[PDB]
């Protein structure tokens, strides 16, 4: 809403409180409204929010509905907006989840069996949670019945389930029960999030089960909503009627991966902003070619990338989700080979109001099973999003390596880069909408200062060539080519700050978990302890290897500084495109971070404080020294300035798009703002202005005519 969000990451140890005490410090930013995460009440512990146990309850780690409602109305007062992340489609399959705990007591006559998404012909509810299959947790004596007088319990380790019933016998005990314990392995009697067993569906479409699901969180002043998964609703439409019922006019963005010529067909104000994410992240890439020759011939190995992804969908509906579609086939009446086809055919996260993708059915088998069964062609639109999400975002991403800056969260690898006119229309179909423009997020591969480092290197494609070679010989490591050439991009990328401990640290679980996703050489269900520990001989041996060490040293003093310029390009675009810019919590400075659970540690909010107070005035020395963030911090405050006092004009306002030489991307707001932005950071570049006019450099202060060099900084120049 309005001119600018900021995401927040509450938990324990950055409550509600916390929030308070840096409520000025958002607003002397420039920042509009804050954009917080999940508040219901989740499990005890939880970093994120998203495993709800209670929609009753705000969470009182974060200090309960006291606090948040001060939050609200103090946020309110300095003239702050509120913008709230809820959760809708998914619960945690937890003892303290009451409700659910309720329908397992009770089966089918629990008034709660209707609030989740089970498969209607189990009389029994499969709960895949144990670790071993029942027989050998007995046998180990894992399974204890205790006896309280809240009734009997089930335990197991930190599970507590209600029995209906005892007999004297543990098997006795289990077959007088509406559930059934069985190992992770088996398939359960409901709709997960994913393939995660722990995580339940909510039938949001039903009424009573809307109501009761947003009652406490409705009742809140906030000021729009942004909402968790959206395609993993029924009726996602209705859902959003729903809302407006009840909210009004109030802001709603929602969380949804748009393909590149995908048009958002829900009836919501916008999107978190992955489309703008990688459309801008397409605009920094050089040099396709000879990135490829270099890949191909050191890795040796030629993919398709359609093909390829047309495969891993396949198998990751083999491996995964064989159960919900076999179910779904059966009720369409058409074979699960040719469902799995369709599947793995289509090129959106899923399709609304039953349409079929033509191209994907030859126009036959799906459409007329659909007409005739319309009900389970809905249904499967819900698991879609699940088979595009595990093979490409969990799958492929680790595998293709040609430039990994490219492989992110709502990414199309099928593009390498595009040209500055695509770039213009895409915002022309922005104007006016009050959508997102996001660069990092909290489900971000890399943050946005990472994929901007990477990017250089096909600014410099024949020395990174020479700096791999040189690296192999004195590093020969026994890993795969693949995972070889993925790792020193990493490594250049995130470096930052030394070969210390703790970075070593952060690099070995990143490599770790990165071939596990893979799944080549080793993965998450079935660990080659052999390649691994090649993995993490690989880590030790670049970190202690002092011939490595130089060489490598050299080569990222050289990167860091381009990729901190090609930084500043990115910011000033987000800023001043049409859209909202979005700003993920301490990115006003330097932040390279890696995947979950990486990029959630805590933000210094008083060093980030003492910072800004010092860069709301530009001085040379800001360039001299960029390693301290200053300058992020000072381009940041300032055009955040600019945005606010001309919202209106920035949101709804035109958009001129220019045609300038290749390394650079300009623009005109609303026939006052000039925008020049260079895409190639190692070349500086020149330009001559019309005639007579005289411009006035919001960033530098200085007076503009006749030509402007475009160096280390964006120029954003305001027509005098």
């Amino acid at each position: 809403m309005i001119s600018a969000t900021y995401r927040l990451q509450l938990n324990k140890n950055f409550n509600f409180g916390d929030v308070i005490d840096n409520l000025w410090y958002f607003k002397d930013l420039g920042v509009s409204h804050l954009y917080l995460s999940p508040v219901l009440m989740a499990s005890p512990g939880s970093n994120h929010g998203y495993d709800v146990i209670d929609h009753s309850r705000i969470n009182d780690e974060l200090g309960g509905e006291k606090e948040y409602r001060r939050l609200i109305e103090t946020a309110h007062t300095i003239g702050l907006g509120i913008i709230q992340d809820i959760v809708p489609n998914h619960m945690a399959v937890n003892s303290l989840n009451w409700r659910l705990m309720d329908v397992l007591k009770m089966g089918k006559k629990s008034k709660y069996y209707t609030y989740f998404d089970f498969f209607p012909e189990d009389d029994k509810i499969r709960l895949p949670i144990l670790g071993e299959d029942l027989d050998t947790v007995i046998s180990k004596g894992l399974l204890k019945i205790v006896k309280d007088g809240d009734e009997y319990f089930l335990e197991y380790f930190k599970w507590k389930l209600p029995l209906t019933e005892v007999g004297n016998d543990i098997y006795d005990t289990l077959q007088k029960q509406n559930y059934t314990l069985m190992s992770w392995k088996n398939p359960p009697s409901y709709r997960r999030f994913f393939d995660v067993n722990t995580l339940i569906g909510v039938n949001v479409e039903k009424d009573h089960v809307f109501q009761e699901s947003h009652s406490k969180i409705l009742d809140l002043d906030v000021d729009g909503y942004r909402i968790d998964h959206i395609d993993g609703l029924y009726d996602p439409e209705k859902y959003i009627n729903d809302l407006r019922s009840i909210i009004k006019n109030k802001i709603i963005i929602v969380e949804k991966i748009l393909g590149f010529q995908e048009e958002l067909k829900l009836n919501s104000d916008g999107t978190t902003g992955y489309d703008f994410l990688n459309y801008s992240n397409l605009l920094f890439n050089f040099n396709q070619e000879i990135m490829d020759s270099i890949y191909e011939n050191f890795t040796a190995e030629k993919i398709s990338i359609s093909e390829s992804i047309k495969k891993i969908k396949a198998q990751i509906i083999d491996e995964l989700f064989s159960y919900e579609v076999k179910r779904l086939a059966s009720q369409l009446g058409i074979s699960y080979d040719i469902l799995r086809d369709y599947l793995s055919c289509i090129d959106v996260y899923r399709t609304y109001a039953n349409q079929i993708v033509k191209e994907c059915d030859k126009t036959n088998e799906i459409e007329e099973a659909t007409k005739r069964n319309p009900e389970a062609y809905t249904k499967l639109q819900q698991y879609m999003p699940a088979v595009y999400a595990k093979a490409y975002e969990d799958t492929f991403l680790f595998r293709y390596n040609r430039l990994i800056s490219i492989n992110e969260v709502g990414s199309d690898l099928r593009y390498y880069k595009i040209s500055p006119d695509q770039f213009h229309v895409f915002n022309q179909k922005r104007r006016g909408k009050i959508t997102l423009n996001a660069t990092s997020t909290h489900d971000t591969k890399f943050s946005e200062d990472v994929r901007m480092k990477i990017s250089v290197l096909s600014e410099f494609p024949e020395e990174w060539k020479n700096k791999v070679e040189e690296w192999h010989s004195i590093i020969n490591p026994k890993v795969s080519r693949n995972d070889e050439y993925r790792y020193y991009q990493v490594l250049v990328g995130s470096f930052y700050e030394g070969f210390s401990n703790d970075f070593k640290e952060r690099i070995k679980q990143h490599m770790i978990k990165s071939v596990r996703e893979a799944k080549i050489n080793t993965s998450w269900r079935n660990q080659n302890k052999e390649y691994e520990n090649r993995v993490m001989e690989l880590v030790e041996e670049t970190f202690t290897n002092k011939d490595f060490i130089k060489s490598f040293m050299k080569f990222e003093s050289k990167i860091r500084r381009i990729g901190m310029i090609k930084s500043l390009s990115l910011v000033a675009l987000k800023i001043m495109s049409a859209g909202i810019p979005d700003f993920y919590q301490g990115t006003e400075i330097w932040r390279y971070l890696l995947t979950d659970p990486d990029n959630r540690v805590p933000v210094d909010f008083k060093k980030l404080h003492e910072i800004l107070e010092k860069s709301k005035k530009f001085e040379k020395n800001m360039l001299e020294s960029m390693d301290d963030g200053r300058i992020k911090m000072y381009l940041t405050y300032k055009l955040l300035s600019l945005r606010k006092q001309l919202a209106e004009d920035f949101l709804k306002g035109e958009y001129k798009g220019l045609d300038l030489e290749e390394g650079l991307c300009g623009f005109i707001r609303f026939n006052k703002i000039l925008v020049i932005i260079k895409t190639k950071g190692s070349v500086n570049y020149k330009l001559k202005l019309e005639e007579g006019a005289i411009y006035t450099d919001v960033l530098t202060g200085e007076e503009i005519k006749k030509e402007v060099q475009i160096n280390e900084l964006p120029r954003i120049l305001v027509r005098m």
